[PDB]
C-alpha cells in the first residue's frame, strides 16, 4: 500500500537486514541506547533471559473415596467380579486388596515412563536451543553428567525395570496406566515453533504397597526427586529397589498376578516396552495437554508420616483399605493447602475463589471439556483441626482426577553471571511479602510465566496490602466453573479411567 | 481414545454444559469454593473485570529535521519543483511555505477523521460487548451523551469540516495522508473473535498553522481532548474554528491550493469521507496495525510554551521555519521524556536500554520489519539543561516516524460498585512507587494489559527497588535493535511517506 | 413470539447452557447467593438429597 | 444393576431388602447356587397355576 | 524371563547356574557385552563346524 516500497525493493532490503532468532538457552544483554544511562545503573534493565522449562510436578491418585460409592470402589468390585468369579479366580484376597494391587502397578509403570525420559532426553542436542538437554536433566532431578558419563548403565536399567514389571499382570484397555504413561512420558513445546517452552509432567511421589496383614492394606507415599537433586543412578536404583521390596515377596501379590494373568490373557495386559540406543523423544504439540496445564491449580505438598502439622496429628496422605473401617472400603481423603512448612501459607486463601475454565476458540466439544478439568481441583472446606493451637490451614476438595498438581518448577536462566540455570518452584498462588527483593523477583517470575503459552493461572497474595490478585492470565472464552459442576466432571474422568472394557459385556 | 464416553455419551454431554461467551463490558463476581473465605476479606479475589478499550494516543511529526538536508525539505524541495513547473507563473511562496501548507492540511484531515470517526462509534452495538459505543467515545474524550442527544448538530458539523477543509488541495500520491487516514479511520480488534478487545487511534495533539510574516511560518500544538473529559460539541466547534481560522478565507491559501490542484489533478487529491445517518464503522482485524503497537513506544507529553521546565526552557515542540535561521529549512527536533510536571519522572530511565523487535511467526518479510517498526521511538542522548538546576530530565532520539505515541489509555470497569468506567494513562514505562495501595494497581494494570494481544511492551520501575525491570511482554521471533538501524529505518520511512511521482 | 431472540439465537443458546440431569445416589451442596450468609449456620439450607428406593414390606 | 446416573443402584436397593451388599458381590457363586437349589427343591412340590394368588405375589415380588 | 505364572523365573535358574541374580540385573550391560566379548575373542582360534561335538555341547549348554 506504500507504492515507494515496491519502486526501492533493495534500500527497503539493506534497511532492515537484521539478526532474526537468537538460541534460546542462554543470557542476552541488550546494551543502553542512552550511553550515558550507566549512571542509573539499576533503574536500566538491559537483560534478557528466555525460559525454557515448566515441569508440573503432580501425584497420581484414584479419585477421592470416603465411601462404596466411590470410583475406585465401583472399579474395585467390578474388576473383582471379572478377576474372581467370571473366570474363576482364587479366594484368599478381597476387591481392595486386588484394587490395591492395579494402583502399585500403576506407579511401577510411571517410575518406568519417568527414567526412560530421562533416558532420551540426555541424547538432545540442537543448536537453537541450548536448554536441550540439561535442564530438563535438571527439572526431572537428575545430574545431567551421570547420564551422560554412564549411558549405557541407565539404558540397561530402563529395561530391566520393564523387564521385571513383567513378573506382574495389570489389564492394558484400563485407560489409567495409558494415561499416565502418555503424560509422564512427553514433552510438550506450547507453541508448535522451532525454539518453544517445553511443557514435562514428573511424578512428586509415587505410591508404596504396605502390607498389613489383618489390619488391611495401605499405599504409602514414596517421594520422587526435586529439581535441585542432582541424583545419580544409583539413587533411582535404590528407589525402584524400594518400590518393589513389598511386592515380590507377596503371596498375595503372586496370586494376584496370576489371576489377573488368566482373567486377561497374556495379549490384554499393560506391556512396557524395551528401548535401545537408538531411542529418541522428540517434543510433540499436544492442545490438549496445554489445555490441561492451563487451568490446573496445584494443591501443595503431600503430608507425610514425618511432616509436622500443628494441629493436625494424623493426616498423611495414604490410600487405605480395612474391612472394620467403612466397611472394608478403600478410603484416599486427602487433605490439601500444605507447603512444607509447620505454617500457613496464606496465599491459599486465592485459591478460595471459584476457578476460570478459559478455553482456545469457540467450539468446546464435550471431550474437550472433559479434558481442560483434569488437573484443576477446587476446594470446598477448611480442614477441622486437632486441638486449639492450630499453625496450618488445610483444606478439603470436592472431589480431583486420577492426579493433582503439587505444584511447579521453572527452570530459566540467571540475570547475574556466570548466567547459571535458575531453579523456582511455585504454586498456582504465590506470595509477595514487604521486601525489596521480592517485587522484582516476582515480576521476573510474572514474566518468565507468560513466556508459556497456556501457563497455569497465577493467584498473587501482597503481603503489604493484605489483598491478592485473581487470575493472572489472558482469557479468551471462560466459564465460571463451581464445586459441583468440577466435581462431576472429576466423576466422570475417573469412572472412565478405571473402566475395563475388556470384559466382554454387551454394554 | 476413551472407551467409556463412546458407551455413555449422554454422561459427557449433559455433564459438560457450560455457559461460554461471557460479555466483555461487565462486572463479573466469581464467588466462593470455600464458602468461609469471606472472614479472610481481600485475600480472596472473587472479582473479573476483562477490559475492553486501548486508545493509542499519537502526535502527527514529519520527521525530525535539523537542517535543509533533512528528508521533509528535501521533499519540500521535490513537491515545489513539482507543482512550480505545472503552474508556470509568478509564484509568491517558497519550498517552505508550500510543505507547512501540506503539513497542516493534515492536522485538518486528522480532526475530520476523529470527529468522523465519533460520529461512526455512536451507532455500533453489540449485546456481547458492553463496551460499545460509549467506552470508544469516553476514550476520545467526547461527552457519549452528547453525541446520541444532538446527534444532527453532530453530523452538520462533521459534514461542515468534510466540506471546509475539502475545499483545499493535498495530493494523494504522498502516503503521509493515507497512512494518516488508515490509523485514524480504523476500529482494530487485537483478536478475530466476537469479544474482542479494541485498538484506536487519537491525535494527542494537531498542528496549528500561524503565518509569522516577515520571519517566516510556524506550526504550533493544538491540544485533543483527553479520556474522560466529557467535552460537547461546542469544544470540538472551538477547536475546529481556530484550526481553520487563518487558513478559511485566506489569499495566499488559497493560491497553494489552486498551484496543488493544477498541479495534481482532481483524481488525485486526498479525499474527505461524508457521513450520511448511515455511515459505521465495522472493528477489522489488521495483523499490520498490531505489529506497530506492539513495537509502539511512547514518548511522553508535548511541551508547550505554557509548561514549566525547570533547567529547559524554550523546548516547547514547533514546526519552525525561519529565513534568517538553518537557511530557511524547516527544523523540528522536539525533546522528549517530559510527562506533565516538574519531578523527573524516573520510569523513563527504563527506556535506555535498546529495544525488542517482537514479531510472529518465522520469515519476516522486509515491508513487514519497516512497517512494525513505525512507532518505535528510542531516546540517544540526553538533553542539555540550561542551568545548574534542573527538575526534569529530557531525551534527544535518533529520529522517529511521521507518528510518536504520547500514552496509552486504557478503558475498563470497575470492580467496585457502580461499575462504571475506568480510565487508566499510561505510558510503555511505569513507576511503581512504594505505597501499599499501587502494587495491586499495578498488578490490576498488568493483567488488563495482557488481555490485549499484541499491546505495547511495558517496562516497570520501583520505588524500593531501585530498579526498572525489562520487557513485560510475551516473546516470539524477536530481536535486539539498536539506535542506528531504528535510525535509518525511520529515514526510509519518512522519505517514502513524503514522496511525490515526480515530472520536474 | 419474540422477535429479538431471532435476532441474536447465540445469545439465548449460550446464555441457556445449564448441565441438567444430575446422577441422583449423591449428596449436592447448593452453595451460597449471598456469600457473608455463612454467619446465619442451619438458617441458610444448602444441602439437597433425592431419594431412591420405598420399599413397601408387606405380609 | 449399574446406571452411572442413579448412584442407588444396587446397594441401596441390597439395603432395602435386609442383606449385606458385600456379601453378595463377595460370595456371588455360593448365593447363585443357595438360589438355584431353592428352585430346585420348592420346585419338586406341585401348585396350580390357575391359582392367581400365585401369579399376583410372583408379579409383587419379582419386580422393580 | 518374568511371567506371573511362574516364580521360579528367572532368580532360581539364576542360582542354579552359581550366579548372584541381582548381580545380573544390575550389572546388564556389561553382562551383555562381555557375553559378545567372548564371542569376539574366540574369533582368534578356527575350529570346524561340521564337527558335531561343537554343535552338541552348545545346543546342549544353551537350552531351557
Amino acid at each position: 500500500d506504500v507504492a515507494w516500497y515496491a519502486r526501492y525493493p533493495h534500500i527497503l532490503e539493506e534497511a532492515t537486514r537484521l539478526p532474526f532468532a537468537y538460541p534460546i538457552g542462554q543470557y542476552y544483554d541488550t546494551g543502553y541506547s542512552v550511553a550515558s544511562a550507566t549512571e542509573w545503573s539499576k533503574y536500566v534493565d538491559t537483560s534478557l533471559t528466555i525460559p525454557g522449562v515448566m515441569c508440573v510436578n503432580f501425584t497420581p491418585t484414584p479419585g477421592e473415596s470416603y465411601n462404596k460409592n466411590s470410583p475406585i470402589n465401583i472399579a474395585a468390585q467390578n474388576v473383582y467380579t471379572y478377576v474372581r468369579h467370571m473366570n474363576s479366580g482364587h479366594a484368599n484376597y478381597e476387591q481392595a486388596d486386588l484394587m490395591m494391587y492395579l494402583l502399585a502397578m500403576d506407579s511401577l509403570y510411571i517410575f518406568h515412563s519417568y527414567v526412560r525420559k530421562i533416558l532420551a532426553i540426555s541424547k538432545l542436542y540442537t543448536p537453537v536451543n541450548k536448554y536441550f538437554p540439561r535442564a530438563l536433566l535438571v527439572a526431572l532431578g537428575v545430574d545431567p553428567e551421570d547420564v551422560f558419563a554412564n549411558q549405557a548403565q541407565w539404558e540397561y536399567f530402563v529395561n530391566m525395570v520393564a523387564y521385571r514389571a513383567g513378573a506382574f499382570a495389570a489389564p492394558a484397555s484400563m485407560t489409567y496406566y495409558e494415561r499416565h504413561a502418555w503424560m509422564s512420558n512427553g514433552l510438550y513445546v506450547d507453541q508448535d515453533v522451532t525454539r518453544a517452552q517445553i511443557y514435562m509432567f514428573k511424578p512428586t511421589m509415587l505410591w508404596k504397597y504396605e502390607n498389613l496383614g489383618t489390619t488391611g492394606t495401605k499405599l504409602v507415599p514414596l517421594m520422587m526427586p526435586k529439581a535441585g537433586d542432582n541424583r545419580k543412578l544409583v539413587d533411582f536404583q535404590v528407589l525402584f529397589n524400594n518400590l518393589v521390596s513389598t511386592m515380590l515377596g507377596d503371596e498375595d501379590f503372586g496370586i494376584m498376578s496370576g489371576d489377573v494373568f488368566k482373567a486377561f490373557g497374556a495379549d490384554g495386559l499393560v506391556k512396557l516396552l524395551a528401548v535401545d540406543s537408538t531411542t529418541m523423544t522428540l517434543p510433540t504439540y499436544d492442545p490438549l495437554i496445554l489445555a490441561q496445564i492451563h487451568s490446573a491449580r496445584a494443591v501443595g505438598a503431600p503430608i507425610l508420616e514425618t511432616s509436622t502439622l500443628t494441629g493436625f496429628p494424623g493426616r498423611q496422605w495414604q490410600i487405605t483399605q480395612n474391612p472394620d473401617v467403612n466397611n472394608g472400603a478403600i478410603i484416599f481423603h486427602p487433605s490439601f493447602g500444605y507447603d512444607g512448612q509447620d505454617h500457613e501459607e496464606l496465599s491459599f486463601r486465592a485459591m478460595c475463589s471459584n476457578m476460570i475454565l478459559n478455553l482456545p476458540g469457540e467450539a468446546h466439544s464435550a471431550e474437550m471439556i472433559i479434558e481442560a478439568t483434569r488437573l484443576a481441583t477446587m476446594f470446598q472446606v477448611k480442614a477441622v483441626p486437632a486441638g486449639d493451637t492450630s499453625k496450618p490451614v488445610l483444606y478439603l476438595p470436592n472431589g480431583f482426577g486420577t492426579e493433582v498438581v503439587n505444584d511447579y518448577t521453572m527452570i530459566s536462566v540467571d540475570k547475574a553471571t556466570p548466567h547459571d540455570l535458575t531453579i523456582h518452584t511455585f504454586f498456582n498462588n504465590i506470595l509477595v511479602p514487604n521486601a525489596k527483593e521480592n517485587y522484582v523477583a516476582n515480576l521476573e517470575l510474572l514474566n518468565n510465566i507468560i513466556q508459556f503459552d497456556w501457563a497455569p493461572q497465577l493467584y498473587l497474595t501482597y503481603g503489604i496490602a493484605q489483598e491478592s490478585f485473581g487470575p493472572f492470565a489472558q482469557l479468551n472464552d471462560w466459564t465460571i466453573l463451581t464445586g459441583e459442576t468440577l466435581a462431576r466432571m472429576h466423576e466422570v474422568c475417573v469412572t472412565s479411567m478405571f473402566d475395563v472394557p475388556q470384559m466382554g459385556f454387551n454394554k
